[PDB]
């Protein structure tokens, strides 16, 4: 039974989450798009092993659009890392196994360094470092026009698996829908910056693993194979692109209970 | 005024062999298809920055097809290497920069290691290391069928630059059909377990510059990018794929003028 429900935190945030299974906790962050259905069948299928999974809307998404604007523009690792740290606090989870892609796995990694007692571990994917025009300019378009451009994006180039792009339906869609604006004008210019990956050292030793789409052009990520190299840290590959969760869910499912229970 | 000739080396082979300019040898060596009319274009735009540019067919493919079996089966890096040397003593060419990609990445770092007295520096680009199940299957296949299938590998998914690559013209198409057949039952199974790359001590300080294909897949050469990091090699990427000579010519040229400038 997934428990579908919202909760507050402090910072002015009303979350929509969701939460499946009994045991160590696993906590799947979203990528900027902020969405967390995409997970949907991912958390039954981890929370069947023996795991209690979390999941939730990113502030100014979906359903977790009740937020200040300091929530959703101008964003960062470090402020993700606060905001997830928050929800996590209010719903009692102490210590977490913890999953993110793009901006998530900006995200985790800095949970992982700035809270080394709650994180177990952490699973980064595909962590931008580098700006990257085509999606900034979109900025400052008019809403609408954005949608047009980045639903195109996501669903031709980048989610490594059209078809199950596709399929998680309408309703999803038209929440990403007004979702793109909303992250366009908050992470592209800002996110990459903040990229908690420039301090080789600090990761060095970390109970971190780190992966890349096997599909995704060799440019996207050559930066995150070439730190984690030169960190120690374990790197390799999912199929797909950039939603391994969408297009690849039994692989990815089994991926997370697999590196979780390596760190239990 | 480029020379276009043949010359004989005392293994059997007779090579078709091209040369323009004057200066610092820079030897251009072919991949897989050993057919180096797929360099014509850059072998005129390096050979204007002050460079004597020399490249050849490879034995056993193109216009190098008189040679003995062992040179075009069971194919390897330390065999192929063996060969240019014994070109290059044949054209008097005492210190060259080299340049090679895919069977040709892994001859050049051959020589590299090999012969260091005579590789003043060399540039590999997307070294095979591992086995690949789809090549290697078509070498029992029919010397016809193989050209369908390999011609249209290389037409769609990997040149990098499909215009480019039909542009090359039917010459020189007639004279890769001739030559898929004998790099399938040659090269795939037995060039990767050469790769001279499993010694990473051995490449530690070398005049060495990497390169990957940017739009090519990141799993296609994601050990390249581990293991240049780990020894402290250069690497970085280049345009397009499997050919950057073909696609991307001009910026190949520079890479190629520019980097041997580094080590002159
Ligand atoms: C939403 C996700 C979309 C990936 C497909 C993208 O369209 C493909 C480009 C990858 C970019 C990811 C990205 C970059 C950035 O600076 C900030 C981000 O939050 C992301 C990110 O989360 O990208
Ligand atoms: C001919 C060239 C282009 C084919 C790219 C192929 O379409 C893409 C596969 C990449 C590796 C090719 C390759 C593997 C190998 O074991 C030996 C080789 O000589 C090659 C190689 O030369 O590939």
């Amino acid at each position: 039974m997934r428990t579908r429900s919202t909760i507050s935190t402090p910072n002015g945030i009303t979350w929509y989450y969701e939460q499946e299974g009994t045991g160590p906790d696993v906590v799947l962050v979203p990528d900027g798009l902020g969405e967390c259905q995409m997970f949907d069948s991912s958390v039954s299928q981890i929370a069947a092993q023996g795991f209690r999974v979390t999941t939730f809307d990113m502030p100014g998404m979906s359903r977790s659009a009740k937020a200040p604007p300091e929530t959703y523009t101008e964003v960062t690792a470090q402020k993700l890392a606060s905001y997830v740290i928050s929800v996590l606090d209010a719903l009692d989870i102490k210590h977490a196994t913890v999953w993110g892609c793009a901006s998530g796995a900006s995200t985790v990694v800095a949970l992982l360094l700035g809270y080394p007692d709650r994180i177990r571990n952490a699973m980064c994917h595909e962590l931008p470092t580098k700006l990257l025009d085509h999606l900034s300019n979109t900025a400052v378009l008019e809403d609408e026009e954005i949608s047009k451009i980045l639903a195109n994006v996501m669903l031709n180039d980048v989610s490594g698996g059209s078809e199950a792009w596709q399929a998680m339906g309408d309703e999803v869609h038209a929440r990403l829908h007004k979702n793109y604006p909303v992250w366009a004008r908050g992470y592209p210019r800002t996110i990459p910056p903040s990229a908690p990956v420039k301090d080789l050292e600090a990761l060095r030793g970390k109970p971190l693993d780190w992966t890349v789409g096997a599909a995704t052009p060799t440019e996207s990520f050559f930066d995150n194979i070439v730190t984690a190299t030169k960190a120690g840290v374990n790197i390799g590959l999912l199929p797909g692109m950039h939603f391994p969760y969408v297009s690849h869910p039994d692989v990815f499912a089994k991926y997370v209970v697999e590196t979780t229970q390596k760190h239990l």
